[PDB]
C-alpha cells in the first residue's frame, strides 16, 4: 500500500515562507487523502503493482475503470511527496551541475528564474509549475494542470511549486506572485541536484 | 466596458457561513482581476461587442487571439456576478415551481442535495456546480472546470456554486463539504425562480 510519508522537518520549518498551518493541512489532509484514494484505486487491480511512477509514465496503460482515480491520485500522491523534498528549512543555491544546466537551458540563472516565475503566474486554476529534465536530457520548464505530472510526457521533474490555492491561500491569499517569491528561498537545491543527477542515469 | 457589480449586501451579510475577509477578497480582488483581464481583451477586438453572455454561448466565434481569456475572465465574470445574487442575506426557501421541478427530476429535495453535493465535491481542481435548465427544458446537476460556463453548452443556469479553493479556504480549509452545506442554508431561491422562469420561457 502507499504510506503518507512524514515530513523531512517540522511543520514550522518553513516559516515565514510557509505557515505551519498550510503544511500541517496539507501534508495531513490533503496529501493524506490523495494516499487513500490512491490505494483504494490499486487495491481493484493488484496486478498492477504501486509502482506509482512507472504506472503514471504510460496513463494509458492504467486499466480505464480507475484510470482518471489514479491519475489524480496518485499524481497527487507523486507530486506532494516531491514537493516535501524539495522545500528546505535552510537557505540554498544551485549547485554547480545544476547551475551549469540551467544557462545550457535558458542562458542564466536570472532567466530561468523569469521563466519559471512566469509558468507558476500564469496556470489558471490547480496546477504545478516543473523544471524538468527531458529525453534528451535538457532542462524545460512546464505547467501541468490539477495533478498531472510530467512524468506521464516523458519528463523527468526536479523542481516543482503546487499552485493550488491550498498551498498558499492562507498566507498569501490571492497574491499568488508573493507566494512565488517566497518560494525560491525555501527550495532545497541540494534535492534538486540529487534528482538532476538520476534523471541523467540509466 | 465590463463593470465590477457592487454585491447586493454588505460584505459581512452572509456571516457566519462565508466570512466577510472571503467576501471581500473574492469580488474586490478575484472578481475585479476577471473583469480587468476581460477588458484586456475585449479591446483588443471592439468589432465584436460586449455581450459576454452571447459571446461565450458559441465561443467558436470569439477570435482566436482572445478566445481562451475571453472564457477563462469573461467567464469568471459572468459566473460570479451571478454567484452574488445566488446569495441571501436572510433565510429563504423554495419556490413552489422549482420545489416541484426539483422533486419530479431528483425525487425529492434531499436527493437534489446529495446530487449536487456530490458533483461539488467530486469537481477536482477548480471549478463550478451548476443546477441547469437543458436544452428540454430539463433539470440536470453538472460541474465544470476553471471558468467554464454552462452556457457554452447551450444549458441555463439556476443554482451556482464556486468550489475555487479561494471561495472557502479561510473558513473551511479542507472541507469543501462544510462550505457546501453551509451554501444551502444562503441560496437565494427568488432568483433562483427568475432564472427558472426565464429558461422555460
Ligand atoms: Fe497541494
Ligand atoms: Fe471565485
Amino acid at each position: 500500500a502507499i504510506i503518507l510519508p512524514d515530513l523531512p522537518y517540522a511543520y514550522d520549518a518553513l516559516e515565514p515562507y510557509i505557515d505551519a498551518e498550510t503544511m500541517t493541512l496539507h501534508h495531513d489532509k490533503h496529501h493524506a487523502t490523495y494516499v487513500a484514494n490512491a490505494n483504494a484505486a490499486l487495491e481493484k487491480h493488484p496486478e498492477i503493482g504501486e509502482d506509482l511512477e512507472a504506472l503514471l509514465a504510460d496513463v494509458e496503460k492504467i486499466p480505464a475503470d480507475i484510470r482518471q482515480a489514479l491519475i489524480n491520485n496518485g499524481g497527487g500522491h507523486l507530486n506532494h511527496a516531491l514537493f516535501w523534498e524539495l522545500l528546505s528549512p535552510e537557505k540554498q543555491e544551485p549547485t554547480a551541475e545544476v547551475a551549469a544546466a540551467i544557462n545550457e537551458a535558458f542562458g542564466s540563472f536570472e532567466a530561468f528564474q523569469e521563466v519559471f516565475t512566469t509558468s507558476a503566474t500564469t496556470r489558471f486554476g490547480s496546477g504545478w509549475a516543473w523544471l524538468v529534465v527531458n529525453a534528451e536530457g535538457k532542462l524545460e520548464v512546464v505547467s501541468t494542470p490539477n495533478q498531472d505530472t510530467p512524468i506521464s510526457d516523458g519528463k523527468k521533474p526536479i523542481l516543482a511549486l503546487d499552485v493550488w490555492e491550498h498551498a498558499y491561500y492562507l498566507k498569501y491569499r490571492n497574491v499568488r506572485p508573493n507566494y512565488i517569491k517566497a518560494f525560491f528561498e525555501i527550495i532545497n537545491w541540494n534535492k534538486v541536484a540529487e534528482l538532476y543527477a538520476e534523471a541523467l542515469e540509466h
